[PDB]
C-alpha cells in the first residue's frame, strides 16, 4: 500500500482529481493539500517538478526544505523573466513604465526588493497598469493600435512563463 506521508491515507484509490506531487528520491507521492503549497505553486511545480526537485518529509534533510527554497526562487526569476520582455520592448515600455504600483517602474521596484508573493498579484497589478493607459492615452490612431499589441504582447509573455495561469480572465480587463 501506498500511503501520503502527511496524512497517512493510502493513495492507491485516489481519483484523477486527487492532486498531488512525487518525491524524486523515494517517488512516493504527496497530497497538495497535505503539504504548506498554494494552488498557484503546485501548478508552478507540476509544470517543471525538475526545477524544484520536491521531496517529502522522510527524504528531506535540511530546514527549510531545499525544494522550497528552489520553488521560492523559480517564482522570482519567471517573475522577472515576464517584467523584462516587457520593459524591453520600447513602445511598451514608453507606454507603461513611466506615469499599489501605478506603472512598470513601480512593478519593478516591488519586485526587485521580492515583494510580489503571488503570480495573480503581479499579473493583476500589470492588467491595472495596462487598461489605465488604454483608457487614457487617447484616440490617435497609431495609439489604438498600439494598445491592443501591448495587451496581446504581455499576454503571450504570461502564457510563455505561466502556461497553467488565466492571464486572460483578469477582472481588471475592460
Ligand atoms: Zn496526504
Ligand atoms: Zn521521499
Amino acid at each position: 500500500g501506498n500511503f501520503c506521508p502527511l496524512c497517512d491515507k493510502c493513495y492507491d484509490d485516489d481519483d484523477y482529481e486527487s492532486k498531488m506531487m512525487q518525491c524524486g528520491k523515494c517517488d512516493r507521492w504527496v497530497h497538495s493539500k497535505c503539504e504548506n503549497l498554494s494552488d498557484e505553486m503546485y501548478e508552478i511545480l507540476s509544470n517543471l517538478p525538475e526545477s524544484v526537485a520536491y521531496t517529502c518529509v522522510n527524504c528531506t534533510e535540511r530546514h527549510p526544505a531545499e525544494w522550497r527554497l528552489a520553488l521560492e526562487k523559480e517564482l522570482q526569476i519567471s517573475l522577472k523573466q515576464v517584467l523584462t520582455a516587457l520593459l524591453n520592448s520600447r513602445t511598451t515600455s514608453h507606454l507603461l513604465r513611466y506615469r499599489q504600483p501605478l506603472d512598470l517602474e513601480g512593478v519593478k521596484r516591488k519586485m526587485d526588493q521580492g515583494n510580489y508573493t503571488s503570480v495573480l498579484e503581479f499579473s493583476d497589478d500589470i492588467v491595472k497598469i495596462i487598461q489605465a493607459a488604454i483608457n487614457s492615452d487617447g484616440g490617435q490612431p497609431e495609439i489604438k493600435k498600439a494598445n491592443s499589441m501591448v495587451k496581446s504582447f504581455f499576454i503571450r509573455q504570461m502564457e510563455r512563463v505561466f502556461p497553467w495561469f488565466s492571464v486572460k480572465k483578469s477582472r481588471f480587463w475592460e
